[PDB]
């Protein structure tokens, strides 16, 4: 696995809402991961059906669809080794309910409909998703000071 | 599951002993429970005989009781979907050397006759030990500004 | 100054709709204040016009009883050598626009009609306070494990 | 003091290097301001020279250009009353030795070369600030759900 | 099952580096477990090797004894009932890919080279680090003021 | 004005037993101070009354000598610019009663027989203290992997 692995990762209405910007921003920041694409955005429905295009079929999706343009979102593009993978560790389980503590949505989230986060689930998804909701030239190339102390090579 | 299930959590008194009254409610506030009723108080060795009174026979019952009347409780009830099974996950097992890090007990709590905290085990039991602990006008009636972001119509 | 002093320190109902309630009491707690008594209560609009007496003639007298009114409060008393001035300190100016960052208004609030907290202004109108909100029985006799190593004497 | 006045805060370099992002965030959001703006941008040097226009002859002018543009930086605008000299308040004096512990370069920061975070000085400044780093339509509009609670009507 | 147990847990050079000394202390120390041996050192690599005598025919040993050596190391003895496993279960897996959010390496760490932290895996092994890392005297014979908080004993 | 300035800070009796170990040092390493020196020492009464020789006259020197032998220290050594002086602020007032919110005595102490910490209130008092505590191998001597963005130098 490769240290420049990326995932996308999105805060949904009801995390910026609810005032949970800073501490989901910290759980990846904290880990070692490095922020390279971040805006706060209120997407057309369009792209938000084009996101969840994989659920159209399902009875939520016109309900999801509108809960997430209810709101700001704040759209953000994390690196490093098996981000996509441990990305979704650190949201936790899809439906709060099976969530364990130390996750975010084991520490903030009760429904299903409303858990404050998303998170790519596969590497091609990752690419898909970052490339619908950023343009190539909003993701920042740069160097952590400390990248040589969290990774080994 | 209603969204207006109720259980009681009851600091116990290592933990309000050790400090630990401000970061217990963080996590069940912070998880987007609705705290409904509190109170610190020193119950009657009556009270917490009949609310351990499923222990009467274990060994340890002279000992638990005689060490939940050592010190102050903090009693409180929380109400939310599904609050009774994900209240007990949030305190952790009840044994704390088997509890994970980022539960109550698997942050704070070592030993099982110690473990900082109670929560109710099931929704009948909740309601037995809210009806023992809380005169019905203790439990107070509101609408969290949050309600919408926590839960989906 | 005695050790044994009280103050009437409450979280307004801002502060519970706000999600302050376990943070706040950490402020204290951490400080080194002992918890004597505390309750989820929603008080009439008597009590509260008493507590407030001395701004009867105030203009924004009946919209402060009004919101004081419109959610819960999380009535406590904290006991601690000079805890009624420290305990001003720690919550910060009436206005959080001259409070400082590092208290609860400084950290949590910018109205002044929406503050967050209050606390007693002199050792005597906390005695009159503690009187007004809590029954003498409500407030519990205990000794912290840690007395000796926050007091010299 | 209207409830809609903005302010332009951007995280240095130094700042997202050292991880700081999650916390500076979490301190505009838990005093009550509301964000909306955001974005990591790698600027032009026109645009960081025309930043600091008015210390274009300063002897420190050059070097603060080059620094603000050896890293990403986090370009925020947060709207709340008086969030203008508030945020100067949250963010410290400028120079670290003389700011106070509680506010970000006072928690943060040591020299004023690396201050960590920047924050528009006036009213008419921000919105000069604000039209240099963000187009109109990068500013989100929505309602808090807790605007009620932070603002007295 | 005895409450003098002591392990042996070191910060490793990448821990120190990303300013974790803070964090991980408070993790120990929240738990309940008592601290009796500290301090800052840059053991020589004839120690390092003795300490990882078992993994000498590793691939990953000549760069893990180097990495060792990169930076000083925050060595600490701490005492508690079952602190040798209890002290593995907060560290986390030894790959953090494998540990939970909620532990150190689940919280702060992606590499298993730079994995922030060590444990003794057992108590034998911790006798042994201990007298390899520590002489007797600088272990601290104290009491906590908690301890019957902590332990039903 | 240089960055290798170096101070002697010490957790008191008081810190260690309130658990404050944790949170005291995350003061001065989030602040961007490097940390040089540590250990966990009991220090015999002819050390103590060594370190605290100017206030042999003073009628509160036995009973402080007596409480900084009545529990480990952990005795620092913190290396930075300004590092006494800035050190010293964020400890507080040497009164707890005359500290600010925001600083370690402000958020953890009350009474100034009980300040929990120790900041040395000069250069020259600190290299006596630093000689006196501990000896020239054990400050050791590293470069932080982010000091070139906490200073300009
Ligand atoms: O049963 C449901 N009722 C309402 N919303 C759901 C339900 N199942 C999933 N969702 C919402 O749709 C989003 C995407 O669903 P998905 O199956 O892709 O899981 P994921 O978000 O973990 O990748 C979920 O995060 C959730 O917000
Ligand atoms: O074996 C034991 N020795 C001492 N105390 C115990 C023991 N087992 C349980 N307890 C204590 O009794 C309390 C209630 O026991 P219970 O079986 O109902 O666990 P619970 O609190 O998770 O519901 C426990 O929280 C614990 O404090
Ligand atoms: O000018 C005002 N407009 C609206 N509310 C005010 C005003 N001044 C004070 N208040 C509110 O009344 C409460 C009590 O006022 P007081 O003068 O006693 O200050 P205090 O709360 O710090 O003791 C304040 O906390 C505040 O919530
Ligand atoms: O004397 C100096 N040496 C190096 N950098 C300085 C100096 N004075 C100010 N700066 C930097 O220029 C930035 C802008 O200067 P200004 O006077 O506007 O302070 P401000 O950021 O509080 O508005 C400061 O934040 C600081 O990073
Ligand atoms: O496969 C590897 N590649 C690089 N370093 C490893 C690897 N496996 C283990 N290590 C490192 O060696 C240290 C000791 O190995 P060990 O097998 O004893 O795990 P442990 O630290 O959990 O006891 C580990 O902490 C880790 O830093
Ligand atoms: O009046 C007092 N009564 C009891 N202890 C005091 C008093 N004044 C100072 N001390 C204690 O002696 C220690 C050293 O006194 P000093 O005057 O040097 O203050 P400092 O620690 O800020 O340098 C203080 O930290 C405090 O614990
Ligand atoms: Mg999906
Ligand atoms: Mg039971
Ligand atoms: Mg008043
Ligand atoms: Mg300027
Ligand atoms: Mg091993
Ligand atoms: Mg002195």
């Amino acid at each position: 696995s490769m240290s420049n692995e990326q995932t996308f990762i999105a805060i949904k209405p009801d995390g910026v809402q609810r005032g949970l910007i800073g501490p989901i921003i910290s759980r990846f920041e904290n880990r070692g991961f490095k922020l390279v694409a971040m805006k706060l955005v209120s997407p057309p429905q369009s792209q938000l059906e084009q996101h969840y295009a994989d659920l159209s079929d399902k009875p939520f999706f016109k309900g999801l669809v509108s809960y997430m343009l209810s709101g700001p979102i704040c759209a953000m593009v994390w690196e490093g080794r098996d981000v996509v993978k441990t990305g979704r560790t650190i949201l936790g389980a899809t439906n709060p309910l099976a969530s364990a503590p130390g996750t975010i949505r084991g520490d903030f989230a009760i429904d299903v409909g409303r858990n404050v986060c998303h998170g790519s689930d596969s590497v091609e998804n990752a690419k898909k998703e970052i490339a619908l909701w950023f343009k190539p030239e909003e993701l920042i190339s740069w160097k952590s000071a400390t990248f040589d102390w969290v990774y080994e090579k």
